[PDB]
């Protein structure tokens, strides 16, 4: 059993990370162990609801308030819930890293036993006293992304820039264990989600493309798809780094203003950078996620996520459409 | 800090189970309990897929066949795998109980860390050596049905016939206590579950109802509609028997022999008890689930399942198709 | 490897033990596992003292008032802290075995985190309505003894006649796991354990025998001694099973009308048995100690217990005084 | 519940320790977890014999030779088990810290499912070899035990008192569960392994002699005793409720100064129980005030309730001076 500690040793060891790097992934696994744990009681732990999200708020706001103190090397944090980041102490030492926190994804499924999770995003800290500016750096400056997922087993899926590596909790020891090295999605795929109830308020390249993926061997692809829609964007994503998929919340005319329902911040490019480091395609449905420069903390995008050959068609509908 | 076993024992003092039933019931727990633990562990521990389900039933089926030892009172067997039923060994006493159990629910997400389930059933066996036959009872004969979901809790949700309660584990002391009494599904929804990428199999009136689904407040619903699809029916049901909603499986053009995808005895029987004492109705588009006289052990029927006048609704889609 | 629910299994079929009393080893086995993580928890679960044994006899009077309702086949139970023997409830099937029940061995230990244990013993009812007379059977007439020691980890030690068996408490599991088939302590030993601050109180073989053990290679002995002395019954006796010695608590002078410190038929007889069945030998200095005819239910009475040889020496000491 | 961790972060605001102290306490603590899994699986993990304690000195050497990894500070480290102190690897940070590790307290109690347990101790590291870590034990700047039993529990003292916490295993994190440990003056109740009485020197003799005597002797109380043959455990029962513990010379080996060592087992556990209002001295001085003149050194070892301590002293000098 190779333990997720020694992983961060070997990666310092091959250069990849830092020593701070290496122990600020260390308390960010400690942190989603202990939300682990508080999820797992069910209604036994007094977590289990916007009440259920406010108490992983504040177990999340505890654990990484201290960071510094068992090395966060955190120069500012940024959560999910806040309008805007939060400084570092100054009574703990300083770092030179910026983490963005999504302590609770999926919370329409707290109360019914669905699998959840915590998306996180490091970024650096331009070469102090950072701020809300200091965070709007484009997906591709990550120097780490991963996300817990909490099912019937707890897995922590990371990157740091060599690929996606998935790892699983070992409940005895309160250790995570390396379960799946290089993660890879197949190029092609036949399983999609969407929120198919949403189809209505698409725009029309993106009806065009549910259209044809419904018409399946009897219609312009050739093959049939199937469907899954979980509503944690965890659980769609962890079912597409372990066998393929295209995951889809695109842009809709429910709130014409937003440009789409996920954040760029703490879901599009953490889940963006994971997924092409397992061989996957992270598109806005016209361009790539990665590259875009963010304009505010809470920017929404589209997201376009999975087998690159698939998001690669997904694109080609909207690139189509735009030309007509 | 109710446990399940004083529960149980509450219901024999009340009349409603008899010592043999309780201790049945007792055995299922542990089964499942057992279950939990190897799900728990991922790929640290053995379920972790064909793979997974065989060894799933072997688990399953191992406790099964020692159940007599242990306040059984089971006659024989039925496991969603196996083609037919099993007789019980004489070598421990014989009881008056045919147990039906599907011990991998949900096969699709075993390996991706979305909660799965078991499901269970219970008839009285007639008034000796029962075969297939002895099974073929209509649902509203069972004395006992439920499931139990391995989530990020793990939960025990049964009924014998006096409301739909639901157990949490509590991991630390191995039992089942008590998390929700009196299980109710409200009457109205917004929610419905259905594997939209199966759209154009679809009978007429299953294909108008969606599309009014689909129409929302711009139809003649007057509201709006979400949808969820996780592809194991205990989570959906689970969501549904929480905080209301729809699930469907219809009838579909893929296999016209088949009358549906999931299986009358195994799964819609069960879940449909369940379903019907917190308040729910169980229905195949155009019948009653329960009343409906079984013909083979394996048969399949089409299913409409959760808040009554949501299933109400999609009934009168199919006789207002039906008398057109 | 191989579990308690299987060994008992195989012990049935082999005709030593039928299907009732495997049933009650089982509630047995249960009621120690639950005391067990009790224990576990120290101050933090509650067990953490008059007030520590109290709880820990409410935990274990609550699982054995309920053991008919799971296969007790119990007719009565004598509990140490209890002066009298318990019916059982009527509400619940009668059956034809006497329990007594000593939950926490070494009570002066449980706040000072040092293995205790719980003992228990079973009879056979003389073929209604038993009350303390039909308690008073010799420690040959028991058809189990076993404990639990509460220690590092947690481990049953049983036996029903045909041998002593230690198994291990896999957490994880919640069950009982073989870990040593047929103990056996060595027919000799280096090691005692009695409490020498109560010499001056000791009769004069005794004396004799303790001051030959310290004299060691410089008396008649030949060999040097060790000692120990942990004031729980059972972690004493425990390390005779493993690895030899004798234990001794024998009359003293400080309460004169007492025969001895330990019980007969809470303490004595039970472990008297498992260390026979281990090859060791039980007497109260001058007469085996399993054929005694108790008198009361809690008569006290003089323990020598354990290596076969070196209780022989000490028995001789005494047999040399009384016919000097 | 007062989680260790918050309770070292409030140590470090009180100004009683620093943030490399309290890191390097905390890879204690996760070690001392780590061996508690694997001590409370019995046979069933593996560890459960010198291939028991092998095993857990390979648990503890691997996790304290990465501790620098991990907040350790460490300038090197010495385990009981080895003849000679360990440097830290040159891939970590050097820290300021001596560590010396006792990983299996209790040996012979490792088959038998009684209490053991493991002793750390800290030293500052002058501004590092075996002659590095000679310092006296009063010059420890922590000292404590994790004792694994029905529960485990840590019990550690920074100077300021001696404190227990209790393992919360679903949580995997210790809890304090007794703050300010204190050994009452006064004990009837003594540890020491009575089979070794014929080669104590005189005055022990004399001393155990009166314990036994009791009421009938010139101490007018009876006692009572045990003996576990794990020293935190004995030392574990003193902390909470009281008693003596003794481990004296004996003529068995008689260059031996005694039994426990002193820097793995006495200058910390003398630590602890000083800090607890106990007494910790070799029958005729100081424990806490030795030079020590090796690694390795042997020292006899009373320790426990103040005024028994003292009892035990006077039997000595007074036998010294006769």
């Amino acid at each position: 059993h190779h333990m997720l500690t020694r992983f961060l040793i070997q990666e310092q060891h091959a250069g990849r990370i830092n020593a701070d790097l290496r122990q600020l992934i260390a308390v960010v696994a400690r942190a989603c162990t202990s939300i682990s744990i508080a999820v797992s009681k069910g209604a036994l732990g007094g977590v289990l609801q916007g009440e259920a999200q406010k108490k992983l708020d504040v177990i999340s706001n505890e654990i990484l308030l201290e960071a510094n103190a068992w090395g966060g090397h955190l120069a500012a944090c940024a959560s999910e819930e806040m309008d805007h980041s939060q400084p570092v102490p100054d009574i703990y030492p300083r770092g030179d890293f910026l983490l963005l926190f999504d302590p609770l994804d999926g919370s329409s499924n707290i109360d019914v036993n669905v699998s959840v999770g915590t998306i996180f995003s490091v970024l650096r800290c331009p070469t102090e006293l950072p701020g809300d500016d200091a965070f709007l750096q484009p997906g591709s400056k990550q120097i780490a992304a991963g996300y817990c997922i909490y099912g019937p087993s707890t897995q922590l899926v990371l990157t740091v820039g060599h690929g996606t590596h998935a790892f699983t909790l070992d409940r005895e020891k309160g250790e995570f264990v390396l379960t799946t090295e290089n993660m890879q999605i197949p190029a092609a795929t036949q399983e999609f989600a969407i929120n198919m109830s949403n189809q209505r308020h698409w725009e029309a390249p993106m009806q065009a493309y549910v259209g044809d993926l419904l018409a399946g061997k009897e219609g312009t692809r050739g093959k049939n798809f199937n469907m899954r829609w979980i509503a944690s964007m965890v659980a769609d994503v962890h079912r597409i780094l372990t066998r393929g998929g295209i995951f889809i919340y695109p842009w809709d005319k429910k709130d014409p203003s937003k440009a789409g329902k996920l954040r760029l911040m703490y879901e599009a490019n953490p889940m963006g950078l994971l997924v092409e480091q397992a061989g996957g395609a992270a598109w806005t449905g016209r361009e790539r996620i990665l590259d875009i420069q963010p304009d505010q903390l809470h920017q929404r995008v589209p997201v376009f996520l999975g087998s690159r050959e698939e998001v690669a068609e997904a694109v080609r509908y909207h690139h189509a459409h735009d030309n007509a």
